[PDB]
């Protein structure tokens, strides 16, 4: 039963482009096919957004805001003052015009886009008390996003998100191997990195930052480029978001909403050793986390981050144990599924035995039914009902 007509949103994480680039290949299917087409076909209208992958969720927030709705990019006075990046970026037609005429959405998330899905819920309700000092002070305007009183969110879900950060930021290693990361999905999509195509292929949408890849540049080369930019230095970034330290920020302002159902899913594709208590990769894992992540994330421990055997299971880039919802400077309550999906609460879906790419099917999984997956998700998240009344 069908309590609800309201669209699906899509929302990746720090890898992640538009139903244009790529070649078409699809974040939301990738090898598999199109998660957007099959819900479409299926009943479930579903849109997708696509945002900054390395940007910080703030950045993405706003960029999601303005791709939503319609306009020009807003990243707020304040905030690009502190930071010191642009505080206008580009100009969307708007995804959905509906929300300004009292429409609501369902946003499913992964990896980061959870964080960001996350943020952009307490910003549209809460708005952000810095920015609208801060415009009162100096005399500059403030986009709506900043003012709070948004009522534009039903749902949101996430999937192998790090509520409370990954371990993978603190590889000796890290920036490389996270570049390394991009050219693995670059690679999965059939895209080289090694040669400088014409055509756009992946924006990394920083116009923010002034950055761009340039005539006759590489992935390999912009990368290396990328590398030493604010985009990755600056803490108004994805990598420090993604950080346990990071993560425990966003955490202590971005809260759950009690307007807003929230579900999550956890996944791993590891093992237990015996001799270690170490988690070892699966076979299937996809090759490049198998290799260069998943032995990291599976043996690091940190007494003083509070990074401990609980966190050693993973998907081959996240720890499981941040996936149920925030809990690292954390006030949200978090709830096992139990049959009935709660509002203001992460009902927490459960772990499934799928890999960080694998389940978006930007690596093959011939044993993991995505479709139906995705499709079971849909009908959960229609299901919803605006209120309840209580009942023995
Ligand atoms: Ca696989
Ligand atoms: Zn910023």
């Amino acid at each position: 039963s069908r309590a609800n007509d309201a669209p699906i949103v899509l929302l990746h994480g720090f890898t992640g482009w538009g139903r244009e680039e790529m070649f078409g290949f699809k974040y939301w299917g990738g090898v598999r096919g199109d998660i957007e087409q099959w819900l479409n076909d299926n009943g479930y209208r579903t849109y997708t957004l696509a945002v900054g992958p390395l940007s910080s969720n703030w950045d993405r927030a706003c960029e999601a805001y303005a791709q939503l709705v319609g306009g020009t990019v807003d990243y707020g006075a304040a905030h690009a003052a502190k930071h010191g990046h642009a505080r206008f970026g580009r100009t969307y037609p708007g995804l959905l015009p509906e929300l300004k005429r009292g429409g609501r959405i369902h946003i499913i998330a992964h990896s980061q886009g959870g964080q960001t899905a996350r943020m952009l819920v307490s910003l549209l309700e809460n708005g952000s008390q810095e920015c609208r000092e801060y415009a009162k002070a100096h005399n500059v305007s403030l986009s709506p996003l900043c003012e709070g009183g948004h009522h534009f969110v039903l749902s949101v879900t996430t999937i192998a998100t790090p509520h409370d950060g990954t371990t993978l930021v603190n590889m000796v290693d890290f920036t490389d191997r996270f570049f390394d990361l991009q050219k693995a999905v670059l690679k999965a999509a059939a895209v080289a990195s090694n040669v400088p195509y014409t055509s756009q292929v992946y924006d990394f949408k920083l116009d923010q930052w002034g950055l761009r890849r340039q005539p006759g540049e590489s992935f390999d080369q912009y990368f290396e480029r990328l590398k030493r930019s604010p985009v990755w230095t600056s803490t108004d970034t994805a990598r420090y978001d993604l950080s346990v330290p990071g993560a425990e920020k966003l955490n202590q302002w971005v809260k759950a909403s009690p307007n807003t159902y929230y579900l999550s899913f956890a996944t791993e594709r590891t093992y237990r050793g015996a001799l270690t208590g170490n988690y070892y990769p699966e076979l299937g894992m996809n090759a490049f986390s198998a290799v260069v992540c998943a032995p990291f994330l599976g043996s690091y421990r940190n007494a003083t981050l509070g990074i401990d055997d609980r966190w050693l299971e993973n998907d081959g880039i996240v720890n499981a144990f941040s996936m149920n919802g925030p809990k690292r400077g954390s006030t949200d309550r978090i709830v096992p599924y139990d049959g009935t999906i709660k509002k203001g609460v992460w009902n927490d879906m459960g772990t499934y035995n799928v890999d960080h790419l694998e389940v978006i099917g930007v690596d093959p999984n011939p044993l993991f039914d995505i479709r139906a997956f995705y499709l079971r998700l849909a009908e959960q998240l229609a299901s919803l009902q605006p209120h309840h009344h209580h009942h023995h």
